[PDB]
């Protein structure tokens, strides 16, 4: 007969390490100008602290190493990339610090000296917060963090500490988004009622490596001096996320669903009474000052009634 010829190792090398990038789900951002302009945008670096989560190849790590950093402390999570970070760190003696590990467990309140953390109502402290992750690591991180400034714990231990940090262009929209927007919704309220959030800027996927099928958005977040709603993370979150469940319907209906059926009519309606809210509007007009509202009320219900905050309506929907 006759058969194609073998592979070499070489094509068998770059068909595994093909195969293994596009996996892993990170977006490489392998351009220089596009990281210095992230680290630009952040604001000053200068004397700062800096934290940076998953930083892979390391084009960000770069960055910030050349904006006068007091120091900079990286969590990856991936060890292909560990000797490259290494290498970078030689390259910078004294001012790089690598950590293998998941930024979603790893604590850094003990990272940088007691001395630089601050006041919750003073300036926000020399510590800084970057990172561009993989999406399905940057939602859920932003929500640990989210609870952590709640607690004022975690990267909060050291004061209003600021973040800068890479979302899918959607994510960033939520993240921004005002009342009355088709994105305002349960990020828009989780993240506005804690910090001051600015989206910083858009970049296209054409940008990264592997491209992705979607834009990257940069956001800045700072936590605010005086949260716009002083109930407890888990509370507020159970509401927002109730209120927001059913988009195209009387915020009433969503909202009903804090409580058991039995009381639901009567419950539902004092709920938005007390709280003088239009039992009417659409979640999406739901504001901040609505929400502070709710769950003021809801926590008066919740103390009156311990049944009610571990109440699930599925659980009550299995009959």
């Amino acid at each position: 007969f006759r058969l194609p010829p073998l592979p070499t190792i070489r094509e068998i090398i770059k068909l595994f390490g093909l195969r293994a990038v596009k996996q892993l789900s990170q977006n490489f951002l392998l351009d220089l100008r596009l990281t210095d302009k992230i680290v630009r945008k952040a604001g000053s670096l200068a004397d700062v602290y800096v934290y940076e989560v998953g930083p892979g190849p390391g084009g960000i790590t770069r960055s910030i190493l050349n904006a006068n950093v007091a120091e900079l402390l990286v969590v990856e999570k991936d060890t292909r990339f560990i000797p490259g970070l290494q290498m970078l760190s030689d390259a910078a003696p004294g001012k790089l610090r690598i950590v293998h590990g998941d930024v979603l467990t790893y604590k850094i309140e003990k990272a940088f000296p007691g001395n630089i953390r601050r006041q919750w109502e003073d300036d926000p402290p020399n510590v800084h917060i970057i990172g561009n992750l993989p999406f399905s690591v940057s939602t859920p991180l932003i929500i640990k963090w989210l609870e952590n400034i709640s607690l004022k714990d975690g990267p909060f231990v050291y004061g209003r500490t600021k973040m800068t940090l890479t979302f899918q262009k959607e994510v960033a929209e939520r993240l921004v988004a005002t009342t009355g927007s088709k994105q305002h919704s349960r990020l828009s309220i989780m993240a506005q009622y804690l910090c001051n959030v600015e989206h910083l800027f858009t970049i296209p996927g054409k940008a990264f490596v592997p491209k992705p099928k979607v834009d990257v958005g940069v956001v800045h977040l700072t936590p605010l001096i005086e949260p716009k709603i002083k109930q407890p993370f888990k509370l507020v979150e159970k509401v927002v996320q109730n209120a927001f469940q059913f988009r195209r319907k009387y915020c009433h209906r969503g909202l009903g669903m804090l409580f058991p059926e039995a009381q639901r009519l009567e419950s539902t309606g004092r709920l938005l009474q007390l709280a003088d809210i239009d039992p009417t509007l659409r979640p999406t007009h739901l504001s901040l000052m609505h929400f502070k509202s709710l769950c003021d009320v809801y926590r008066k219900m919740c103390d009156e009634d311990p049944q009610l905050f571990t109440y699930n309506f599925r659980e009550e929907l299995k009959q």
